[PDB]
RNA sequence: CACCCGUGCAAAAAUGCAGGGGUCUAAAACUGAGCGGAUAACCUCU
RNA sequence: UAGAGAGGUGAUCCGCUCCA
């Protein structure tokens, strides 16, 4: 987008009163180039130059990159910032004027630096993210005692990793009535037969048969999770803030259940990675008669498990599809150990390439990188591959005759004897030498689905490589940078993040227990509304299995009568995967195809029937974007609860936040509540003396002024409740029972809160504005566009998260739309 | 097609044109060759 | 026609490596 990215300028650093400019290097890492003092400049990295300097002076610089085509580009500089036209230059500020109070947070003293706080602001969307996947994961397991829904203080809320199972036995017997309905709860959620759900954490094999772990290890598993939840959505008090990044010091029971958790994949993929694949070595190793067989297992284990040394500049596997193409091997007759076939082949292909075909692999490369048009590149792919095929013909003849049908039982029950001291040095850590933050996180995406996993593990590794490129291009420059003692966790940024690299590799969805099939069956049936084949076709399905998790079956199959949502929801549906949908199963345009699709699929009955899957993918679909939805409010409430002590740190009369979550933006606007209303009307003077740059501005100032006059803490209060818990898709079946027509994702939600709040407010005394929303809400019979204002009031500190949480069009990033006024 | 900031030309104190922002939001990076993961769709054999 | 598995293919989102 921007010119000055293309032409190479990286970031732009001021320390005191000297300028440094910073371009990309390898990777994601940086390096110093320029610095300017006093329109002055003295270069840098004379070896190789990125960019250089045109022409300098205070108001900007001028660059010229040679990252790709010749780009010219102007940038700013940063020591004017808010020094325009308003002894007169300064670094920076905090867009919330919180610069100061953070970096006293994280480090020694002010550093009047503008590299410290993005660190900072790097280090705190660690937090972020893990809100909103810790939140969902909550609610996942939270998911069960479906049929006896209650909402009160959960179980899952007061967990804390203090008190061991030792000590939670003892309420068993005490009289105590507030610990006996905790312990009570915990002794029916063991019980619970949904618990197969979550069966790579739960449960573990004993000699075999997949068997329940034993109850302290469950209860640990649990409080880990709860702890969790409980100190990143809220805020902490005492020793208690910093557990994440002390999590070193849990007890003993704790680190023996993220051990055994952790143990269990890299045991199954590590310990018998021999068998598994032993028909494949034991052929391999006669293929290479004269090389060492450890030698060998070796880089089987480095090619298809960690894949260390791919990647070599092209794909292998159209390589082995233009050298195979036109022989005999595409006949049906070797289809039965075809893909074994594929496996040696390319094995054979990476292994040849590596120790010998060096020089032709970079040749190869270099051809490939020095063309664009696509002819050229498959005419040199096939060029190659006919050589390729001319000198590897024998190889793949003989490994094709070995691998025939009785061959293979030969194979496997003979015995192998590899020597394994050699294959243990590139073998993956172990539970002993991994650190107690990836155990845990690991922990935490047992209860997530794959996009989730992905986006979790890809957003730390990001992170972590950011706050490392920071450190590395801090030490640079030659400032300090020693953390604090009780921030220390962020010392070793590299090692956290070589091994989160390694954790990505082999991460995958959690499998599911064998003996909950007569479960599914049950499950499976409700959902389809058949009430008192299936299994054998929709179990396996995935969109079943991210259903099942995060949803009740019953719940899902009520909510999916509701003609306007169906039909909204398909919508994004591609036209031709709908228009194949409908000739399948219905035996002349494409609206009312999809309007007659959502009727035949609302009123699905039993008593050719393809239509199963588009039912449970539009329900997938729908449910997770309502969940996904709902995450950014939590990010809201999570940043408004960190932001409420750090201005109180700041020396801020912030005063109680639990009891009344607005009091942020009322400190903040130099407002104070009297009598439960506010008193002062607007006026011009209140607006230079925010407490941030955001409130300086008049027009917005006087907005949140008058919408905040409207708000009520009890609904607040309902709202921040039914966001932690996620009461409105929790209760989906009934606040979705009379809407009329939906626009969006956005407003199915919040009609799904504005119908929530109006009944549990239902049998409550209320003031008047609160009143004309209900009427309002319920006259329409779609969501209110002024009460999703109303009470999104406690994060208006946040101008721009106020205006894209409460706007329509400015909420999702992938459909942009027009601002009101 | 949101927010903030700088510069040059208009001032009626507020607009236009042209740029920057990991220190604004779920939110910093153009092209080419590849790796991994996740959700799909199509074809061929059983 | 609708119901198993394997292989391949045109498209999507996030991360990562190399060169310009
Ligand atoms: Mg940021």
């Amino acid at each position: 987008k921007s010119m000055a990215k293309a032409a190479g300028v990286k970031s732009v650093f001021a320390v005191g009163n000297t300028v440094y400019m910073t371009s990309f290097g390898r990777g994601n890492d940086a390096v110093l180039e320029q610095k300017i003092v006093d329109t002055s400049h003295e270069p840098l990295n004379i070896d190789d130059p990125a960019y250089q300097l045109n022409v300098v002076t205070m108001n900007g610089y001028s660059v010229t990159g040679h990252r790709g085509e010749t780009v010219s580009a102007v940038t700013d500089n940063p020591l004017r910032r808010f020094n325009g036209r308003k002894p007169e230059q300064s670094v920076p500020t905090d867009m919330l004027c919180l610069k100061p109070t953070l970096e006293k947070k994280f480090f020694g003293k002010e550093f009047d630096d503008n590299i410290h706080i993005q660190l900072i602001y790097n280090i705190l969307d660690i937090e972020k993210i893990l809100a909103v996947y810790s939140t969902n994961a909550i609610y996942a397991l939270n998911n069960m005692s479906a049929d006896e829904n209650i909402e009160n203080s959960d179980f899952f809320m007061k967990r804390t990793t203090d008190e061991t199972f030792d000590d939670f036995e003892k309420k068993k017997e005490s009289t105590n009535s507030r610990e006996k309905a905790d312990f009570d709860a915990f002794e029916k959620f063991i019980g619970n037969y949904r618990l197969a759900y979550f069966a790579d954490a739960f449960y573990v094999n004993k000699k075999a048969k997949n068997v329940l772990r034993e109850d302290k290890e469950l209860y640990s598993v649990l409080t880990l999770i709860g702890k969790l939840r409980h100190w990143c959505v809220h805020s902490e008090e005492g020793r208690a803030e910093f557990w994440l990044y002390k999590l070193d010091e849990l007890k003993d029971d704790f680190k023996n259940v993220l051990d055994v958790v952790y143990n269990r994949p890299v045991e199954e993929i590590n310990n018998r990675f021999i068998e598994n694949n032993k028909v494949n070595i034991q052929i391999l190793g006669s293929v290479y008669k004269n090389t060492d067989i450890a030698e060998l297992v070796r880089s089987y284990y480095e090619f298809l498990i960690t894949k260390k040394y791919k990647n070599m500049g092209f794909s292998i596997k159209k390589l082995r599809e233009s050298m195979l193409e036109g022989k005999g091997y595409a006949d049906k007759e070797y289809d039965s150990v075809r893909n074994k076939l594929y496996q040696m082949t390319d094995f054979i292909l990476y292994t040849g390439y590596i120790n010998e075909d060096s020089d032709r692999a970079d040749d190869l490369v270099n051809t490939l990188r020095s063309s664009l048009k696509e002819d050229d590149k498959t005419t040199v792919y096939c060029k190659e591959a006919d050589y390729l095929w001319k000198k590897y013909r024998e190889s793949i003849r003989e490994v094709a005759d070995a691998l025939d049908g009785d061959n293979i039982k030969k194979l496997s029950k003979s015995n192998i004897e590899i020597q394994e001291d050699k294959l243990r040095k590139c073998f993956i850590s172990y539970a002993d030498s991994v650190s107690e933050f990836t155990k845990l996180i690991y922990l935490l995406t047992r209860f997530l689905s794959g996009k989730e996993i992905n986006d979790l593990v890809t957003t730390l590794i990001n992170k972590f490589d950011n706050i490392r490129s920071f450190l590395e291009i801090m030490d640079e420059l030659g400032l300090d940078r020693t953390f604090t003692a009780e921030y220390s966790f962020f010392e070793g940024s590299t090692k956290y993040l070589a091994e989160l690299v390694e954790l990505n590799s082999f991460v995958k969805s959690c499998s599911f227990d064998i003996n909950a099939k007569r479960t599914m069956y049950r499950d499976a049936l409700d959902i389809l509304g058949i009430e008192s084949f299936i299994a054998s076709n929709v179990i396996d399905s995935n969109r079943f299995k991210y259903l099942v998790r995060y949803g009740n079956p019953k719940k899902i199959r009520e909510t999916a009568k509701c003609k306007p949502a169906v039909r909204f929801v398909l919508n994004e549906i591609p036209d031709a995967q709908i228009e194949r949908y409908y000739e399948a199963c219905c035996p002349c345009s494409a609206n009312k195809r999809r309007e007659k699709l959502a009727d035949m699929i609302a009123e699905i009955k039993f008593e050719n029937q393809a239509i199963i899957r588009l039912y449970l993918t539009v329900m997938y679909i729908m449910l997770k974007n309502l969940v996904n939805v709902n995450a950014r409010y939590v990010i809201a409430f999570h940043c408004v609860e960190r932001d409420t002590k750090l201005y109180a740190e700041s020396g801020l009369e912030v005063g109680n936040i639990e009891k009344n979550k607005t009091n942020l933006t009322m400190a903040v606007m130099g407002v104070k509540l009297e009598n439960g209303i506010i008193k002062t009307e607007f006026d011009k003077s209140f607006a230079e003396n925010a407490a941030n740059r955001y409130l300086r501005n008049a027009r917005w100032y006087k907005l949140i002024l008058d919408n905040l006059k409207k708000s009520e803490r009890a609904v607040v209060n309902e709202f921040r409740n039914t966001v932690c818990h996620l009461n409105a898709i929790r209760n989906i079946n009934i606040n979705i029972k009379e809407i009329k027509e939906v626009e969006n994702y956005f407003a199915l939600y919040h009609y799904l809160i504005q119908k929530h709040l109006e009944n549990r407010f239902a049998d409550k005394k209320v003031e008047r504005d609160t009143g004309d929303f209900i009427s309002k809400l319920e006259e329409h019979k779609t969501y209110c566009k002024d009460f999703v204002k109303a009470y999104c009031t406690p994060f208006g500190y946040n101008l721009v998260r106020y205006k894209n949480l409460t706007i329509d069009g400015l909420f999702d990033k992938n459909y942009p739309g027009k601002d009101d006024s």
